[PDB]
């Protein structure tokens, strides 16, 4: 044991734990200011004692070295697309169907009901708790490596925060850019004779396609998970809201506006809520997406060719 040891240890225990109030519970327990100087106390430190700088410490978020191209990766489950719905009567005759398809139709008929964020759907894999690469859906099948590019995004953890982390733990999510942050970058932008963006999508998927981390991390990017592909060593909870729930409970921002809703009716006041909170969220949405949140439900209506027969996007009109 030495003291260097033992202090960068609680410092990066801490500063996860700051940074978890801070981006995944919104609910910071200490000011930024004193957040930032542990922060940079610990930065210091490290570079005085480089024997014992870590790969996953929170101050290694940025590599130093612009990426030459990106390599490709093969997804090793497939990342789905969504049938959508455009109107109630469409969205009602989705669910008969599913009613008439099942072989036993359960009380309620509960649904986890979410924003359809619109970012970049990514996979970001976690190996006994350590973030070790991330990638693009791309196709579905195949997509690029972004791992450099994710590791900047300040509320995704470099580490679960968990003492048993499962073996392997993808974690699948929309990468997104709030309005502020889209506001700030064009206006940095435009004063800097730099490529303008047209909304915060294109500038969450131009971030992301960024080959300098250096540049990503200045891009002012946010996850919010909702999936899972592989998980390893681990029992996933048997509903899709409490495995969400289970994420966040070990350090995965989550979005806030998800509810379980039972039966179609229910489903659709939730649909007329969000979409009139559309206005003053601080991000874009595109719609809703409505799941089954029986996970034995799922797998017993599975997928038609490439969309979950079990989920739907309701999107808004025009
Ligand atoms: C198998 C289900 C696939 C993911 S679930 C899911 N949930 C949400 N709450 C979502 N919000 C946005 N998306 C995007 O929509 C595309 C499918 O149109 C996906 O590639 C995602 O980029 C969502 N997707
Ligand atoms: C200078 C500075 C430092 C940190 C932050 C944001 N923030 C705050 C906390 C915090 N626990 O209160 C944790 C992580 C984090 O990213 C900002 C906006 C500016």
């Amino acid at each position: 044991m030495t003291n260097i040891q033992t202090q960068l240890d609680n410092l990066r225990k801490t500063l996860r734990q700051y940074e978890y109030e801070y981006h995944v519970l919104d609910n910071p327990s200490v000011p930024d200011s004193e957040y930032d100087r542990l922060f940079h106390q610990l930065k210091a430190l490290e570079l005085e004692h480089p024997e014992f700088l870590t790969s996953d410490s929170p101050t290694q978020r940025v590599g130093a070295k612009p990426l030459s191209g990106f390599s490709q990766i093969r997804h090793e489950i497939p990342m789905l697309s969504l049938d959508n719905a455009f109107s109630d009567a469409e969205f009602n005759a989705f669910v008969k169907r599913i009613e008439d398809r099942l072989i036993l139709l359960p009380k309620p008929l509960t649904f986890c009901c979410e924003p359809k964020l619109d970012g970049l759907a990514v996979s970001i894999l976690y190996v006994n708790g350590e973030l070790t690469q991330a990638a693009t859906r791309g196709d579905g099948t195949t997509g690029e490596d972004i791992t450099a590019n994710i590791r900047t995004i300040r509320n995704v953890p470099l580490q679960l925060l968990t003492d048993n982390p499962p073996a392997r733990l993808e974690v699948r999510g929309e990468v997104f850019m709030p309005h502020a942050g889209f506001e700030r970058l064009n206006k940095y932008a435009l004063e800097h004779n730099e490529k303008t963006f047209a909304n915060p999508r294109n500038a969450a998927a131009g971030s992301l396609r960024q080959l300098d981390p250096n540049i990503t991390s200045k891009r002012p990017l946010v996850l919010n998970a909702y999936g899972i592909g592989i998980a390893e060593g681990v029992d996933l909870p048997t509903t899709h809201y409490a495995r969400l729930q289970w994420l966040k409970s070990i350090g995965i921002p989550v979005n806030p506006e998800i509810r379980l809703c039972n039966g179609a009716d229910e489903v659709l006041g939730f649909y007329r809520d969000i979409q009139n909170k559309r206005s003053s969220l601080g991000y874009d949405i595109d719609g809703t997406v409505l799941k089954i949140n029986d996970i034995a439900l799922q797998n017993e209506l599975g997928f038609i060719s490439k969309a979950p027969r079990w989920a739907i996007a309701y999107k808004f009109p025009a």
